């Protein structure tokens, strides 16, 4: 009927692993940065460990376990990993470390150095692990650019599936991302893999325009109403017609018209082969960003037995 889930769940001693320093903490919990060293295999695998704030309760443990189950399930190079939970009173997800944090912060501060290549590149590489996601019958429901984290500046991966379900989906009550979410999402509840189109093309628009953010300054409230009467995000100013065109067909009434992940890596990879074409940027080309041929790149975060998980296969 559905084909059994054979995904391998790996138990972490707590003692493998060593918490170097927080990253961030919220709703979601609290983010260390870390260092994993598994059995005798002489490596130091760099970690991102998450836990629910402190407080241990039944709720908060079947959550995050949900959210193993989700991750555990997934294999692309624009996913990211989880390398396995720790058994311990609180709980905790070992994934693979993303160094330069969130992409929308990483748009923010680092503006002035990027380029169309990076921008285009990084519509594409979100599209592959959409597209991935889709085939696995998977709807994220919370994709947004503070979910697409960095490993590299030239390599982004998805993140977050708190939200994530293995499939219409019919959800309930609670917090909802309403300026990322597509309308049927809004007003009846249903999640689609064209519902994560819709908040594809508003995670687009962040990139676009740096960091902005969607509809500001309008209540969650006056959204609804506002994309019923056909008001959209606006045209980014370094967005020719034909990238505002893509985002503007991924903000469409009927989802069947909205395009599908796999049109949006072809659309995006034929705009990356010439990026000075589909975008404009003062300085673009002559701009620098850090990649693994500069000088203190793996330095920047002791080391020679450090491997990164992507390179950690069992
Ligand atoms: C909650 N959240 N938001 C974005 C990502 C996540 S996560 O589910 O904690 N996943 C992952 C996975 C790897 N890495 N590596 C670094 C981070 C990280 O800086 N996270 C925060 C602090 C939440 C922005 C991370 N987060």
């Amino acid at each position: 009927g559905e084909a059994p889930n054979q995904a391998l769940l790996r138990i972490l001693k707590e003692t493998e692993f060593k918490k170097i320093k927080v990253l961030g903490s919220g709703a979601f919990g609290t983010v260390y940065k870390g260092l994993w060293i598994p059995e005798g295999e002489k490596v130091k695998i760099p970690v991102a460990i998450k836990e629910l704030r402190e407080a241990t309760s039944p709720k908060a443990n079947k959550e995050i376990l949900d959210e193993a189950y989700v991750m555990a399930s997934v294999d692309n190079p624009h996913v990211c990993r989880l390398l396995g939970i720790c058994l311990t009173s609180t709980v905790q997800l070992i994934m693979q470390l993303m160094p330069f944090g969130c992409l929308l912060d990483y748009v923010r501060e680092h503006k002035d150095n990027i380029g169309s290549q990076y921008l285009l590149n990084w519509c594409v590489q979100i599209a592959k692990g959409m597209n991935y996601l889709e085939d696995r019958r998977l709807v994220h429901r919370d994709l947004a650019a503070r979910n697409v984290l960095v490993k590299t500046p030239q390599h982004v991966k998805i993140t977050d599936f708190g939200r994530a379900k293995l499939l219409e989906y019919h959800a309930e009550g609670g917090k909802v991302p309403i300026k990322w979410m597509a309308l049927e999402s809004i007003l009846h509840r249903i999640y689609t893999h064209q519902s994560d189109v819709w908040s594809y093309g508003v995670t687009v628009w962040e990139l676009m325009t740096f960091g902005s953010k969607p509809y500001d300054g309008i209540p969650a409230s006056e959204i609804s109403s506002i994309l019923e009467k056909g008001e959209r995000l606006p045209q980014p100013p370094i967005c020719t017609i034909d990238v505002y065109m893509i985002m503007v067909k991924c903000w469409m009434i009927d989802a069947d018209s909205r395009p599908k992940f796999r049109e949006l890596i072809i659309e995006f990879s034929k705009m990356a082969r010439d990026p000075q074409r589909y975008l404009v940027i003062q300085g673009d080309e002559r701009m620098h960003l850090p990649s693994p041929t500069d000088s203190n790149f793996y330095r920047a975060l002791d080391m020679d037995d450090v491997v990164d998980a992507d390179e950690y296969l069992i």
